[PDB]
């Protein structure tokens, strides 16, 4: 009461299926923990009005842009309302693969190899002395909007001449397309909750990738809780993952990406500022395995808010 929280579920992204799926959780989660929580769809009510409604705060369950970006960030910070996680900078960086990229390469941090095509370079056919970049990449080659979330719009390509097809798709998507180098190793994830890091998690899609399908359809998909990594490994992992967080200025909660690759060593793939938190999340996995309930969890974010 007075003290209504807001949690912005929906919206329009291309993940605005799991954002509803994350509200739906975070809601009962809250209401379980005692709150007045109530959804607020963005693709409905005009969250310009959410301080005219009598919201003391927000819990942002929205995936991807319109929600992760700086912009709802930016006009809450404005109307004096506190919301969940990252502020303007990092949400806006975030969703960046690209610019995320520049800027832990700029810190000497651990990325993979890649090229970046915008569209125009695209539509006008790029330039031979152009494959001439992304091969000297390797075989294969994961191609990846700049700014989705969810494994949309991204394809592997083995060989060069499958590269105009994942890239036609890719950019249907966005305008500004990153190409790297496939990572041959497993997959890890790792959540942070206010200054802490959640155990470890390792996945192992029953694919090629970790996609769509196998984030939230599909049973097969396999999840290590904490990752099964020798102490040694398991230290350079959240180090890594912390260096990465503080570089990109992100705060209260948020988790990230990682995979191993051939010479051994821990690549950043790229931070997601608001993560899901349907039956399939990776965050409420890691927290469970950290004793905490569903509610505690999201309760624990709620405190977080500024
Ligand atoms: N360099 C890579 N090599 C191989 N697979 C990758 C690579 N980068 C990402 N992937 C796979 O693609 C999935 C999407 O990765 P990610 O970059 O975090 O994008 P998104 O925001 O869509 O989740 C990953 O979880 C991983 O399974
Ligand atoms: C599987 C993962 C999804 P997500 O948080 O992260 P990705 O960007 O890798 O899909 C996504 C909502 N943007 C989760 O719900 O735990
Ligand atoms: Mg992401
Ligand atoms: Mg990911």
């Amino acid at each position: 009461m007075t003290d209504k929280i807001a949690v912005l579920l929906g919206g329009t992204s291309a993940e605005r299926e799991v954002s509803l799926n994350s509200g739906a959780a975070v809601l009962a989660g809250l209401r379980e923990g005692g709150i007045d929580a109530y959804p607020v769809d963005p693709k409905e009510v005009d969250v310009t009005q959410l301080k005219s409604m009598g919201f003391q705060k927000v819990f942002i369950a929205l995936h991807g842009r319109g929600g992760e970006d700086g912009t709802l960030q930016g006009m809450l910070e404005l109307m004096g309302l506190p919301y969940t996680g990252s502020g303007v900078m990092a949400s806006a960086l975030s969703m960046d693969k690209l610019r995320s990229k520049l800027l832990w390469q700029g810190a000497g941090l651990p990325v993979a190899p890649w090229v970046a095509l915008t569209r125009a370079e695209f539509e006008k056919g790029l330039s031979d002395k152009q494959l001439a970049e992304i091969s000297a990449l390797g075989l294969p080659v994961i191609v990846k909007p700049s700014r989705e979330g969810s494994s949309v719009g991204m394809s592997k390509v083995v060989a060069e001449n499958a590269l105009q097809d994942a890239l036609r798709l890719a950019f249907q998507h966005d305008e500004e397309v990153l190409i790297e180098k496939w990572l041959s190793g497993p997959e890890f994830t790792v959540a942070i909750l206010g200054e802490e890091i959640l155990p470890s998690i390792r996945i192992q899609p029953s694919g090629t990738f970790y996609d769509y399908e196998a984030k939230y359809l599909s049973d097969e998909t396999q999840y290590f809780c904490p990752a099964g990594l020798e102490a040694s490994q398991e230290a350079n992992l959240q180090a890594l993952v912390l260096k990465a967080w503080t570089t990109l200025g992100c705060k209260g909660w948020g988790r990230i990406d990682v995979m191993l690759d051939s010479d051994g060593q821990f690549y950043l793939l790229e931070a997601n500022t608001s993560p899901g938190m349907t039956s399939h999340s990776l965050v409420p996995m890691a927290a469970r395995q950290a004793g905490m309930s569903f509610s505690q969890l999201v309760v624990r974010i709620l405190e977080l808010a500024d």
